[PDB]
């Protein structure tokens, strides 16, 4: 096929792009809802870089598969996080994944297709957030494991919910429904499961009518402050998280 | 009359100030709702500077005329925005208008008297925002023209609505009613059209009972962060906007 | 008793800590709701430093006594605030109280037991905010006295309510009920008076199950931006406030 | 010529066909005596300069043997009264904002002693000094008030945060040669050659396209503007409190 | 060896058993001619270097008598067209981000004239130069476009916000000795000894534990990264507008 | 005299009628051996100094022939255990915060080698050194851990972001004369004259009104405080990870 090589380079991402440069990127594990792994932690930064480098991507839709956006993780596959020499890989990849995802230089629409229980900081880099009615949001794994929620959730959830409710949400592992997230201005439209992707594409097609440089530079203008905020705290959060992972040996 | 010369220097601004130093500044075009022009883009920065320099202004009320705050623009009068040598004037004036409006050193009350479809970033520099029931807010012209919403809306709407709903609002050209804006904490009171100005003056009179230096330094204290945020992004937004205007020739 | 010496060092703070390292700190004046004084303005920074230094404090609950959190102040006891040589003490202590309260290195739960009419910026340093049904919030004293609300309220209320409603709230001395504050995401749970402290302890006990370093470093991660924002504006607010206090002599 | 060329009793203006504007501070043709009037009017003059797109390069200089070495202290008003200091405070924020907002390269031709208001020089892009020049923050610690008018930000930027604080706290005086070694002054010239050199540099710059002059100035002043904004109001409020304390 | 060692026609790679990687820029074995190709590929190369944990110290150098003194201007594409400049803009942000994100100490061995892209050198931790080296921002004011590609941030960081602006606005040339005195160059070596010294320094560093090399690099680049991020996109957008204006 | 004057086994305090406080670090009257105890107690001492409004100028110095050249490594506790390092981390943030929060001018009298904890000196306003003084970041790269305790921020501030990184990564040693040339040291004195000069400078300062001393210190440390706050916790967390890695 005439499509870019990177479209089929990632076992856990499906890519489809229309003639308008609207790219839908769908996370999956063997076609089912994603199980997050060491492999995805390593590869996703590269995938987001590849998407960002390709000037034929004019709008991006980021979504998951099945009835969850991301609700499963294969903890052992992440490597021995209690060993700082292994955590350093995770730390490096944690800084790159958000840098590279922010550096996508066109509007990014999240189509949140169900529970987002980990790695919801990805959603919080995107410009328009649509959620199916069954969606819930939670920072599940960190306080389950006893390690710092230091991978960007610590910056982006307090930006989303404000520095009061955002800290309550993280410290208590609060779960928000799609409707709550909508009232909290995180989700912008709540859709039936059967209509979520159609609506994402409809918004994308309207955006695609813009001149290319306008799509790109509006994205730049609207992400400057967000990038500064992420850069401020991402490395420190992930370093603190690494120390708490080490401490699990104590 | 004994009033300052600058009160009658601006064809598109009416000025009235009471014995308490409460200054009402009303935008108009021949007494009707304002039609924004190259002339206002050039003169408004000077008007806001003049207001800020005059220590007899103790509270400012900024409003429009008729049934719209600002809903019309004479696009050709702005000059050839696709020519960078002409856009540079617009760029320079775009940085000065927000700098000078923020540097008004007393509380500023917005009395939003109807549709605010362009230049709503002015409202988002002010301290107390009142709106008539017929008011709506939208960033109309930028994505209509295909150029970046880079004149301060890119900073101030995400500050107002948060960095999620704020980006949705700009990318989709969302229109908010006065009631929606009130629920979103942008508008602080929604008034009947017939009561808007009376309420602005009532709030102003309460404020005017404060010592002058308290009015001034409370304004300073409450605008430090806002000024930093505007300075961060205003020039870059307007430069990106200029490039997209040039690109319309392609 | 085996408890730390600092537990009984402060006439206006009662301390109680359980075997899980959950420390409840309760402000009082002779067992009644606190009357804020020059003495508390001077001592509270030391108390918060002492709490922060003690690694046996694993979660902190900060509360008041009786039916108000803080609703009274003995103005004369603050010293001659109109004399810059006296205000300088207040200025120095104003910077230290927020620095030291932020530097508590474990989650801090506010249990707001009634009206918080002054010094609510303390609450706005904490991570989880619970309020009894009778609670109200207001910046009462500053615009009553004619001096700048420059002690941290100018930073933290606009962070809590956004830079629009936050400035309206301060300039108009708005009073918010517990229910309003809950809708505004400042208060996270509204409790009957009889259940407030039980709920604070229940949340604390859940948190106390975390590893110690996770409690500490999650607090660090979630307060980096907050600390930067407070540092940006606290000294300038308090200096401006001092000038307005001097001006009361004019 | 523009009306503003003759609006300011303490500034002479001359502009050539290339858009090179020389702005010369003076008191009756002599070295400037700084006053309440200049404190109030200079922000307006710098704004007027910045608004005029026909200015393509700016040279800012003084008159006679000193760039600025004199001040009429009573003419600043009763600085010990916060209501009067507030004028000075507002004007002190505006002067640096408006000076930095000149949107073309600015050359300082420092024609002798700069003992006050040297922060103006530290907004400029190319700094030339005559061999007789000395730099000092004279007035603040002489009067017992904070050096809070931008010197507190820009001298530590120029000399680093170590020598910059020594310079301010001890009211150190720097010769032109020392300032050159410290990278503040870029060329040291004989008095009789200073202005010719300033104009030579300006002519070379003026050969650039106008947008390049403007946007190179913008690019090279972003960080500088942020740093001044961070500290200027706080420094001037603290200074005001120390001025009030002169009554005690 | 890694695949990326042979992916870049203008970069030679050699790595020893200690994880010391030497990256040498060249055009057919000679001193680099900078091109549209290098502008596009170098960001990828620096990313690839940064991803590879077997790199424990990096030495970045040029070939022949110059570090970088040549550029094929037409090969950069039609910079006066905003749609083409946008590629240069995106690549200009990525090159510095990816270079700064190399997570080990980086030694510059500057093997002669660095007349363009010297901002790469100003991301590195230890700067060595051969005695023949000169530094200049040559191309920008030659072409009439903003020096907006990071030189506008990093030269004023290196030389201070006074000499740094003089250096850019006048296209000043600095010898290796001047740059040494200005604390930009840390050791000046004969041409024939430069690379041996770079490798000696690298060997001493390589004795550190790997996490120490990595986290010392992180600690020492936090502020630097913030400063570059502040200004890089704005500088490159302004530069693009001046490139467009070359048509007028 | 205040109780805190005798609370610290490693600090001697002496204050004159002008409010000039000399704080001298020592171990049994000799040059300081830095310990876990000093790491824990110094933050409290600096807080106590800062709280006491009778301190109008502070001189911070060492004893004997060295300012700080010795450390009892085992006394710092088992730094390789994150639960123990956390104490060092918390204390490392507090020491610089509390030292910077001294609200009057601070004079460093550096009485010889400063081989560790030189970041304390880099919080002070006027830096004097005896001719025998040398500066180095000795311990971090000797132990294989990040120089993350503020040296990573303040040395690059002092020497610039180029020479500052060379100095840290190579554990460069600077003589008093070099440090003077680099604008870190402001006066170089014979050993026998150092303290007299410190007190002379302090006496001149002490003639200022108290609020002026305080608010000039505030004005001149705003930026410095921001820079330290930006990086101190991150540097100390990274350092802790490298300390843990010493087990591997
Ligand atoms: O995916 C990550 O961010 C790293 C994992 C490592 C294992 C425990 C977690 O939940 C986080
Ligand atoms: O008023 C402005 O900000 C400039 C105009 C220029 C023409 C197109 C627009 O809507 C914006
Ligand atoms: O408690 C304070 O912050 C200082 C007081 C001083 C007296 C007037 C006030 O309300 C504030
Ligand atoms: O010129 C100024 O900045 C104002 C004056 C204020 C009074 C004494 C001075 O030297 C400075
Ligand atoms: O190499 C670059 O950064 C791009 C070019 C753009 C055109 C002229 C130049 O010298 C710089
Ligand atoms: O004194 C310190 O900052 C702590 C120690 C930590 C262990 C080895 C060192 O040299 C630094
Ligand atoms: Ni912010
Ligand atoms: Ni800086």
């Amino acid at each position: 096929l005439n499509q870019p090589e990177y479209f089929t380079k990632y076992e856990n991402l499906h890519f489809h792009r229309d003639e308008n440069g609207i790219l839908e990127v769908r996370m999956h594990t063997n076609g089912s809802s994603l199980v997050f792994t060491g492999k995805t932690h390593r590869e996703f930064p590269d995938a987001f870089y590849d998407i960002s480098r390709d000037r034929d991507n004019r709008v991006v839709i980021l979504t998951g598969s099945g009835d969850a956006w991301m609700a499963e993780i294969d903890f052992p596959s992440l490597g021995d996080v209690t060993n700082p020499r292994e955590w350093d890989k995770t730390y490096w990849e944690g800084k790159k994944v958000l840098q590279n995802l922010l550096d996508i230089e066109v509007p990014v629409i999240s189509a949140v297709n169900g529970a987002a229980l980990l790695h919801s900081e990805y959603i919080l880099t995107t410009d328009i957030i649509l959620a199916s009615e069954n969606t819930v949001f939670q920072d599940m794994p960190h306080l389950n494991a006893g390690i710092v929620p230091g991978d960007g959730v610590h910056i982006l959830w307090p930006l989303a919910l404000g520095l009061y409710r955002g800290r309550y949400f993280l410290f208590t592992q609060e779960k928000l429904t799609a409707q709550q997230a909508y009232e909290l201005n995180v989700v912008h439209e709540v859709l039936p499961q059967s209509k979520l992707m159609e609506r994402a594409w409809e918004i994308a097609r309207t955006l695609a009518k813009q001149p290319t440089l306008n799509l790109r530079y509006t994205r730049v203008a609207l992400t400057q402050r967000l990038k500064r905020l992420v850069n401020e705290g991402i490395g420190y959060g992930l370093a603190l998280e690494g120390i708490t992972a080490t401490d699990l040996r104590n």
